[PDB]
């Protein structure tokens, strides 16, 4: 049982900065919102903006919580917080070496994805 939260970083021309995965990583090689797991003391709203700063350099503002949901893995039941950011301080990039761009939201492919976020990327292709 994990508590998850990622940023839905979306530009002001409906482009979402995504990063991917390593291939060694549960859910390798995926495409994925910037985040990490809410740690013990910590608030999922403060869980965003630790985790985007640390992820790709990034202080989330003024956010809003997208989606909130449950996802059984084979070996592991998660909670995803997703906040939708629209505002922030700082340019994202892959602020711990790994692959990140800006992706049309109209051309995002939830295959690329873990299959957790099915729902929010069609969702997305509607805000
Ligand atoms: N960061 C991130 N993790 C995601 C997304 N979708 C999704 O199922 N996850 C899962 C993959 C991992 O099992 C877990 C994140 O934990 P790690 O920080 O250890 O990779 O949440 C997403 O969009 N972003
Ligand atoms: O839960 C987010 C939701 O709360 C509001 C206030 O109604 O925003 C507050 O919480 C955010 C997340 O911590 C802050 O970024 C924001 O500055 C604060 O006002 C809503 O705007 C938002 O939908
Ligand atoms: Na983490």
């Amino acid at each position: 049982k994990l508590q998850i939260a990622v940023g839905i970083i979306r530009n002001e021309n409906n482009e979402i900065f995504i990063t991917r995965r390593a291939a060694d990583a549960h859910m390798a090689n995926k495409l994925e919102f910037p985040g990490g797991k809410i740690e013990m003391g910590e608030t999922p709203e403060q869980a965003v903006v630790r985790e985007l700063q640390e992820e790709v350099g990034i202080t989330p503002q003024h956010f809003s919580l997208f989606e909130k949901l449950e996802y059984e893995f084979p070996d592991r039941h998660i909670t995803l917080w997703f906040w939708l950011v629209e505002r922030w301080e700082g340019e994202p990039w892959g602020k711990e070496g790994q692959p990140g761009e800006w992706m049309s939201l109209v051309g995002l492919n939830a295959d690329d994805f873990p299959p957790a976020n099915e729902p929010v990327i069609a969702k997305l292709k509607r805000l």
